[PDB]
């Protein structure tokens, strides 16, 4: 089963993927999703990439503060103290993520689908 | 004119959780309730009582720290930090003091019900 896996995950009609995990098969292509603020809800399947780290070389939002909507591309992960960073370049530099602030917009969530979408 | 709030930062109740999050009041939508942006770039209404207008959150408030796979983890705050547009606090608990950015610290409804009286909408 998809039950303790690591995934981006949308929720709601804004339409943005963000870090979770499935904590439960709710039945009807229904998983439960703890995000990693710690907000628990169900999702579809359809709305579930299962990438767990998002790859190199994938176009992401980066978030930080005031900055909604920053654009930049995987260039490096890195395992510190039980904790995923991601090496997000944009404009020729690269800067440090946390997990949870690395979110997919629709059209970037959907370049994943083929690959990675639970269904 | 103009509601004195507006562009602010605050910490704002998630009514599913009770849990309060990092984010700015965009504007003032009447019947007392504001229109929240939270860090992760959601935006909904949020009613006055549930928005605390704290930037950064006290010195010696008890806060939950986000990091990965924790999500009830308790801690203190100690000292701010302010480093190319970001806020990071220095959060305390037990024998470690270690940096959490602003977005990974967030309030329990007992914690923010501390900070309600002097703080909050
Ligand atoms: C609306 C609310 C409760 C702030 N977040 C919904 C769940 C998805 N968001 C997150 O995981 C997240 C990511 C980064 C920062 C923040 Br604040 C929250």
């Amino acid at each position: 089963s998809f039950v303790g896996l690591r995934v981006v995950a949308k929720w709601s009609s804004n339409g943005y993927f963000y870090s979770g995990k499935i904590t439960r098969d709710v039945g009807a292509g229904k998983y439960k999703l703890l995000f990693d603020d710690g907000y628990e809800c169900d999702v579809l399947g359809k709305d579930i990439l299962l990438c767990d780290p998002i790859p190199l070389d994938t176009e992401v939002t980066a978030l930080s503060e005031d900055e909604y909507f920053s654009a930049g591309v995987v260039k490096g992960h890195r395992k510190e103290s039980g904790e995923l960073y991601y090496s997000i370049e944009k404009e020729g530099q690269r800067k440090w993520y946390k997990r949870m602030a690395v979110i997919l917009s629709l059209e970037q969530g959907n370049r994943l689908r083929e690959q990675y979408g639970l269904g």
